[PDB]
């Protein structure tokens, strides 16, 4: 039962379906990608 991850701070990029925080848009848009699932090419998932 291990657990513990303090390093990521509050960022301007926080995505609100599931409300993760980013420091860079591009980390946040790519995020985003697990809320639209859509012709999934390739076995890549979780
Ligand atoms: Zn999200």
């Amino acid at each position: 039962g291990s657990s513990g991850s303090s390093g990521s701070g509050e960022k301007p990029y926080v995505c609100d379906y599931c409300g993760k925080a980013f420091g860079l848009s591009a980390e946040l848009v790519r995020h985003q990608r697990i809320h639209t699932g859509e012709k999934p090419s390739g076995p890549s998932s979780g």
